[PDB]
């Protein structure tokens, strides 16, 4: 039935929650997978996929290695863009905001709530650095996989997370006659301003 | 069998061609769909999906409306990133380069080789501008769909294309034990330098 303004919820997260729910129901691979774009010191954008782990009015959260390229880029420029590649369902959601670091209390909590093999793998790689061979990863994994025995596997000091604020949330949905529906929610004065955008 | 350096082709496009071919064979929705990231005058990155239409050593090509936000952003900062969200196949390909405008000869050629209903739709929308109602699109479409009769449908002066140069091409492929394989090809002195990156 297309996407009409009169049917839009006041809070964009209500629409996002609905769409995310429908993506899970349609069994898309990694429905929480989103492409995060950051920008380096030279004005060059970079992209990579990460998984959305939690979200609310304060923003969308993902975890990563603090020595990674995306982390170094965010430290120099906190402005990021997030895009949910849901084109298989003829949809896209894009979020614009600032990335802020999570506290260790938050990171520890989430970290110890995930499968133990994932807790162990977080220790393995010096994410994004050049390495001379795959073997380096394999050896370290074997070492950690035994040195820990997985007693409770501690939080690496280089593991962290970012919360991206919700400054703008844009929805795209395939439309009849290829006349696609686009709505931009823009945070303005403690409220959301909504505008339809030409496709 | 994982991705080992000894098996990598000298030209990254050889690997890309192979992966793209396998994505089509696996019937992924829009295998040519890629997320293009651009940056505005304030250092804010923006993203949206577009379709890869052609590619060779000079770069990857997509078409769009010249009055769109991505076009305005490229005019101020030609640095872009392209990402193929092929995670359903446990893969990602990211391309870093500069976007350059295509000539009208090239644009006309491609434009007149695509279905006539798509040629007509290109005229409809003032892409990315705020519009007060969906009806604006519908009325214009009806008008154009009859004013043209589709005789041969002319090229809109505001329709164009960009070719993104190949400065860096990065491949990501899911690995055993979640130890993913990443290879970065970087254009250096008329050649490609290849490095494995930690996951
Ligand atoms: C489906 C999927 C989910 C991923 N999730 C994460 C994640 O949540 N955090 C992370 O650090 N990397 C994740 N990655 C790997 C990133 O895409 C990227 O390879 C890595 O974070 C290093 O990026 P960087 O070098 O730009 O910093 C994921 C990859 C795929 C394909
Ligand atoms: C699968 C898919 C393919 C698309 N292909 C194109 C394209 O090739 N060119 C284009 O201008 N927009 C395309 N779009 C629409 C863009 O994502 C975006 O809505 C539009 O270009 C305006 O972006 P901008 O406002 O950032 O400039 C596509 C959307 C989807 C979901």
């Amino acid at each position: 039935g297309g996407l009409r303004r009169r049917d839009l919820p006041a809070d964009p997260l209500t629409l996002f929650e609905r769409w995310l729910s429908q993506a899970c129901e349609a069994k898309l691979a990694d429905p929480t997978a989103m492409v995060v774009a950051t920008v380096d010191e030279h004005g060059q954008p970079y992209q990579r996929i990460v998984l959305l782990k939690h979200y609310d009015e304060k923003g969308m959260v993902f975890y990563t290695n603090l020595g990674s390229r995306k982390a170094h880029q965010i430290e120099n420029n906190p402005r990021v863009s997030l895009l949910f590649p849901w084109h298989t369902l003829e949809r896209q959601v894009m979020v614009i905001g600032k990335a802020e670091r999570l506290s260790t209390l938050e990171v520890m909590k989430y970290f110890h709530s995930r499968p133990r093999d994932s807790q162990i793998g977080a220790w393995v790689s010096k994410q994004s650095s050049r390495i001379s061979a795959r073997g380096i990863l394999e050896s370290k994994f074997l070492e950690l996989k035994q040195k820990f025995q997985q007693g409770e596997v501690p939080l690496p000091s280089f593991w962290g997370g970012f919360r991206v604020s919700l400054e703008q949330i844009e929805f795209w949905q395939g439309g009849e006659h290829r006349l696609h529906d686009r709505f931009l929610y823009q945070r303005e004065n403690d409220a959301w301003k909504i505008d339809r955008l030409a496709p």
